[PDB]
């Protein structure tokens, strides 16, 4: 049942349509909760996943989080129109570092209001760049702006999920939001460690190796 | 005048308002062509630079280039509304690698048309991820779509300007577009080699060290 916790992810900039289609094929074969792709591929992924229970998730303001709330909102509306039913946005890290919590919250709220309930919203805090205090504050702002999940990492910075960060974010949001562990979750042991620390979704490119417990094909 | 060829750049996701104000202060001091900052900082930069001949440049669909043309166009219009007067967009790398040349062109065109004379348009082809054939094709598409510059690299995905790449892009666009060498250009000798190879603009975080040859403040 861990398959329904896996966001099967391909986000490298050089990814081609062939690779996206194979990603979707694997998600259908294994019953993953979602594929996670960049916005350019949303329509494509929706076409491959139509009539299945696999959802299309994309990323917003990703990976740097340094665009305007208006652009993130537009990208969210656009993605939903193109077929996405979950979005993972990146927080405005620089605003959070600059103490501009009002802007951090307004930026998250811009994405949430753009979704207007049509898509689940996850907020990537980018744990590798934050202090523990900043991780906590980012989660609180995310819940305050009506987000559905907090997520550890983009996979494009200096570090990924840790069990310590997962547990801290879980303790902060309580039962008010989910926690997605992402970055460095490449095997079933790590996935289980993150689930035990409090994660309810796993963002990964190794979902096949995770769900087969290592006894699958191409587990290398 | 090497100063007026330098786009003085700060794009790290954790960059703070104080760091952006500092960047602008430096660019005014040395009279660089532009600062290049993420869209969230455009208004700030435009406030700090207004009344000088230092332009505000920002980055579009950056660094991955994997959002939709409609989003890239909105982000361009939004940036110009916030004060930007040049935009450096990232090409849709994955569509190029998939051979979807009509989409690569339409994507560049949406940004050109959104700018509609209000902002210069540079197209980052991201040479590190491309074959030579792809570099040439990308520059030809950038010129066909009406862009003003082609640019080597984002600095975020694996490789930067080379004299060979700058020369190839200059050969390809000839006199119809500028060539901006970016990524790993942080000393004057390298900037010289890039200009010698055909570059007309330099993207760099180290503009002070380049223009002063080494006598600049805190060159370490």
């Amino acid at each position: 049942n861990i398959a329904k916790m896996i966001d099967h992810t391909l986000l490298k900039p050089e990814a081609t349509e062939q690779q996206i289609v194979q990603l979707c094929t694997e998600a259908k074969q294994y019953g993953f909760a979602a594929v996670c792709v960049n916005p350019t591929w949303v329509k494509t992924a929706a076409r491959e996943l139509s009539g299945t229970d696999v959802r299309v998730c994309t990323v917003i303001g990703f990976p740097l989080g340094a665009t305007t709330p208006e652009t993130k909102a537009f990208e969210t509306t656009n993605a939903i129109e193109n077929g996405a039913r979950e979005v993972d946005m990146v927080i405005n890290i620089g605003a959070l570092k600059s103490g501009q919590d009002e802007l951090v919250e307004r930026d998250i709220r811009a994405v949430v209001e753009a979704a207007a309930g049509r898509a689940l919203v996850k907020v990537i805090v980018e744990t590798a760049l934050l202090t523990d205090e900043e991780k906590v504050r980012a989660c609180q702002l995310a819940v305050k702006a009506g987000a559905d999940y907090v997520k550890t990492s983009t996979g494009f910075s200096g570090g990924g999920a840790t069990v310590e960060d997962v547990a801290l974010m879980r303790k902060t949001v309580g039962d008010r939001a989910g926690v997605k562990a992402s970055g460095g979750v490449r095997d079933w042991k790590t996935a289980e460690a993150m689930i035990n620390a409090g994660a309810t979704r796993i963002g990964t490119s190794s979902g096949v190796a995770i769900v087969t417990g290592g006894t699958g094909r191409a587990d290398y």
